[PDB]
């Protein structure tokens, strides 16, 4: 896997955001974790994830996407990748706080799974958020 750069134009919720890709705006999708709904016809820690997600990736000098093995759109044309805000993995930062959890795990796309479910665990054990 490599990472490569990206620009954040937009946060959208936890895990949604619209990113200037190659010169072209695109929305990606956060690989391996539901952040909960905010959109769709709010549930409990949608805003607080959203939140979090927003203030990581504004902050960032530098914003990376590293796409897995597999597909890297899904259906609804959104690029799924890990994003890093100046090299901190953002699907796991929201997964360790217990503001998402590990979902969607579509083969082949399931490099950092382990990673995530390890934070996850964590976070459980920690009662936090989510798991609280
Ligand atoms: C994270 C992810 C979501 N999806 C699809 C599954 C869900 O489709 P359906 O909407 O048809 O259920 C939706 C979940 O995304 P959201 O959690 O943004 O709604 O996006 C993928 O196809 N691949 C992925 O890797
Ligand atoms: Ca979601």
């Amino acid at each position: 896997l490599h990472k490569e750069p990206a620009t954040l134009i937009k946060a959208i919720d936890g895990d949604t955001m619209k990113f200037m890709y190659k010169g072209q705006p695109m929305t990606f999708r956060l690989l391996l974790v539901d952040t909960p709904e905010t959109k769709h016809p709010v549930e409990k820690y949608g805003p607080e994830a959203s939140a979090f997600f927003k203030k990581m990736v504004e902050n960032a000098k530098k914003i990376e996407v590293e796409f897995d093995k597999g597909q890297r759109t899904d259906k609804y044309g959104r690029g799924l990748a890990y994003i890093y805000a100046d090299g901190k993995m953002v699907n796991e930062a929201l997964v360790r706080q217990g503001l998402a959890k590990v979902a969607y795990v579509y083969k082949p796309n399931n490099t950092h799974e382990q990673h995530l479910r390890k934070s996850e665990a964590q976070a459980k054990k920690e009662k936090l958020n989510i798991w609280s």
